[PDB]
């Protein structure tokens, strides 16, 4: 995250920290809790990934730090990616992983509700990207989850901005006009959170951008209400 702040502990439970095993063990992705087995997060994130056997969920994390060999994490019994899926710059940038075992909801660990397919024409005031990603183009991963709040942008003005893209209505782009604040290297898969009417909606997931929080270059993210239908599809399979 660029231009953030530290989270305080519990600030944003839903969010996890998706570990990747091979070779060594370190961050991979970002991702949200949205059930009890489930986790929502981006299909890029499994570029070369081949088995669930290598991953490992961490949720309650406030630093990387709290993770060694002997901290609890969930394991992953499925990696179900968007079957129409290409790359990041194409859409359709979203994932679930059905966990091992069932997460036990707590202050430290909770989920997220899903944006109401009624309010598509709600605007949202209030949304903020976290992460441990890097707070600039060339940098590290955070041990401190950053948070930043952010403007949604509107379709038309994200176009104007990514010239030679294609900006579809599935995408949602957020960032100011003179850039500062944005989602970077690391963070991706985890939540665009924005809280309307008291309650907390996963409206967006860090998908991509050119460079971080460049002036004119809004972060792109997988506009998450267009795909409550294929959630609700691969996660209430009867
Ligand atoms: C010690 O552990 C370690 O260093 N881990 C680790 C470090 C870095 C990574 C990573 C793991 N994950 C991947 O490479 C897979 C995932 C590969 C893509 C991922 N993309 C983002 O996270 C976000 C991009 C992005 C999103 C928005 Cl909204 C705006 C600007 C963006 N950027 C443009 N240029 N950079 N960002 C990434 N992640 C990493 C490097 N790239």
């Amino acid at each position: 995250i660029v231009g953030g702040t530290a989270s305080v502990r519990g600030e944003w439970p839903w969010q996890v920290t998706l570990h990747t095993t091979s070779p060594t063990q370190r961050h991979l992705c970002g991702g949200s809790i949205i059930g009890n087995q489930w986790i929502l997060t981006a299909a890029h994130c499994f570029y070369g990934v081949e088995s669930p056997k290598i991953l490992r969920v961490y949720s309650g994390i406030l630093n990387q730090s709290e993770i060694k060999e002997d901290t609890s994490f969930f394991g992953v019994q499925e990696i179900i990616i968007h079957d129409q899926y290409k790359m990041a710059e194409s859409g359709y940038d979203i994932a679930l992983l059905k966990l091992e075992t069932t997460v036990g909801y707590g202050d430290s660990q909770r989920p997220i509700c899903l944006p109401s397919k009624g309010d598509r024409n709600v605007i949202y005031t209030d949304c903020w990207v976290t992460g441990w990603g890097y707070r600039k183009l060339r940098d590290k991963i955070q041990n401190t989850l950053q948070k930043a709040k952010i403007p949604l942008v509107t379709n038309e003005e994200c176009q104007k901005r990514y010239r030679g893209h294609k900006i579809t209505h599935k995408m949602i782009c957020a960032g100011y006009r003179e850039g500062g604040k944005d989602a970077c290297k690391g963070d991706s898969g985890g939540p665009l959170s924005c809280k309307h009417n008291e309650v907390w909606h996963l409206v967006g997931i860090t998908s991509w951008g050119e460079g971080c929080a460049q002036r004119e270059r809004p972060g792109v993210y997988t506009n998450v209400v267009e795909y409550v239908d294929w959630i609700l599809e691969k996660t209430q399979a009867v």
